[PDB]
């Protein structure tokens, strides 16, 4: 009836408020429960060296709205929000946790970033190493605390280091709180290397009266596939 | 016959997004499999000092798409991408190696670009040298590793060195990965000096079923015509 | 929605493939929860000698199918099948259990068949005692282990036990039932056919309930003989 | 052109005549390269106890028909048949190979049948252990050599092993499989039916590729018993 369309709406408008990583990476909507990871390399021609099948896990958060409240009209839609808001935090964390564990991605030394010069360096180096794999536009994923270290006037003119970096990393600068403050991901933002496989979208399901309140289920099928580890660099 | 038009597109794109040299040097669409270089010089007048016929070699790069995947439609178009992406690496590498080997080009001492001022000099001096042969806009082919040094701020000016170098060198700053980190080419970016002749564009040809997969052939005819060796100077 | 009708079917064509005893016994539909059992004997005419009311107990079996699977259509209908298989097993052993505990049924001494001339005897003997009640075809309900020891030559059982030779692990290995297969003797009364009900979301999966009402009426106990 | 449709047929009506095991097992179509295996057990209801993803491997067999023959129409379609025959043999032994290497399956001691009273025992025993998992009909997969030594009287196997008696040289002579033939236990999942593909001119003949995607899902390992 009502309490639904409203709850679901507040669920989504709470998912967007916290979703960032998934707004920039390339997403491919699959129809299944698992996907294949075709790893291509060069041996007497560019061909698929290793094939691998990975399952798309199910992400879910459940929220409960009082029965009574659902009838008074006195229910707090913000519950749904805290739910979705919480979903993406896991969704985002998943992606990052996987990229970081993927076998193949290159790892380099992440410095302090107190001298723009120093930070710009780390980035420029990571960027090169990665470019060797794919020319595709490059972007980086960083935590606010680091992002801040980039908010400095670089050229006596007035251009901030960030602004310069934005011209270099056309893949975008993804700032998320879900990545450890001391880890930076440099990557080719191209489906030919990075791919967020979507098995099931985000959906609100009304389980049902489980106590003095109704139970609800927010869930989504999601997973990333790294087709070209070589094109990703992690600054640890 | 859709898996083709798709692969070709992925190819052509990846090829394009990877080209650097071929986007800035001047190109001439030739006809045959060879071209003639009329080397122009000044000896009691501007005249053709030496004629020379050069053959345009064929650049090949082949990829294989599984048949299974080709049938159920789960083939990864990204192979075509990596393919062409790789094609250029040879295509550029060729042109570069061929310039560097051409006799007549001038060579100067390339220092370590740690003190922007030195770099700014080397470049300004190479500029001078080339300026003797031509006058046409001057540009430079340079490896990302060196280009980065140019992003540091030239203290005495307060701008990134690059930003200054772009004031001189209207020929463009070609940054390619296909030129020894420690070799820089300054040159007159003019058809009257440099010239990339293309015998055959980049094309995707479906070789044919060879095992469990289908073979494909990415290929192109290409070469550089250097008419004024003296308008090219290599910092090595 | 749709995964229902599909589960429902796998449920049935799992119950139908599993039924054995219940395929040989006569059946009657009754709309209710209890039924009346009429003991039919001959005393100056075929007459009803004793009345008696029994309740048709409910047989249930539940299964759960993941929520996800039900949504993305990748659920394994076999689940329903397994449910049905079990339902039947319970249903079958229930009938047997109840026959064995009915009033009049005649009991004889079953001898561990090791000396193959006594085996055929014990059967032929029971089948005799049975015949004294009702002449209708005779059925045999024996555990497979007994049907095993019964192989040492047995091919004419099908010639003598026309009523049917039900071999099932649902009757204690050390018991054998010989009965006159006929309405005048026993019959299955069904209060509710097998039905699939979608209970609902119950954790991470949806719950389903397979159920049926069913019982047996032994009208002429004397026509039944157990070998304990 | 036309020699295709003709080769294709000989290919099929060669695969169809050769299939054995695969004719008795239940089958399910799946559009994909991998499938999910659901372990179905009973724990307060028929429920899925374990998930797991397997990939459907590709089965291929190729044959070559002379260029000439293909042109003057004197090609021997039997070639395609032989191809198909082989495809099946590979397909069959693949299923068997995989059953034998599945997780839960119960293993028992198979005794070289030389003393005919032990033979029937080993089978009857396995068939027992199996029954404790699923009651569905039981199947027997035995090498012919064993089906040989099993002839010294065996005629009731068809009476006890209703699930089917698959005799094939595809199962190691010294191994025997007894299983509950039912979806609730195992089933074949096909990702791609048998298909004929004309690769092309490759020397003096044209090359052809026969292929198919196929695998087995053991949902209830306990319902399977190997005799090693």
């Amino acid at each position: 009836v009502e309490y639904f369309e409203k709850l679901r709406s507040a669920l989504l408008d709470g998912v967007n408020k916290g979703r960032s990583l998934l707004k920039h990476l390339p997403v491919t909507r699959i129809e299944g429960q698992s996907f294949r990871v075709d790893i291509i390399k060069f041996e007497d021609g560019v061909r698929v060296v290793k094939q691998e099948y990975k399952p798309i896990p199910l992400l879910k958060k459940k929220f409960y709205v009082g029965i009574r409240e659902l009838n008074d009209g006195t229910y707090d839609v913000s519950i749904a929000t805290k739910a979705g808001e919480l979903l993406v935090k896991d969704e985002e964390s998943l992606v990052i946790r996987e990229i970081l564990s993927t076998e193949g991605i290159k790892k380099m030394k992440l410095s302090s970033w107190d001298n723009p010069e120093e930070a710009l360096n780390d980035l420029m180096n990571a960027l090169q190493e990665a470019s060797n794999a794919s020319a595709g536009p490059f972007g980086l994923i960083i935590n606010p605390k680091r992002y801040a270290k980039l908010l400095k006037i670089y050229e006596k003119s007035g251009k901030m280091l960030v602004e310069v970096l934005k011209e270099i990393f056309r893949g975008g600068i993804i700032v998320t709180l879900n990545i450890d403050e001391n880890k930076v991901i440099i990557f080719a933002n191209t489906p030919a290397v990075l791919d967020v496989v979507v098995g099931q979208d985000v959906t609100l399901q009304e389980l049902g009266p489980e106590g003095d309140d109704v139970a609800f289920l927010v869930s989504e099928a999601i997973g990333i596939r790294i087709k070209n580890p070589e094109a990703i660099v992690v600054l640890e």
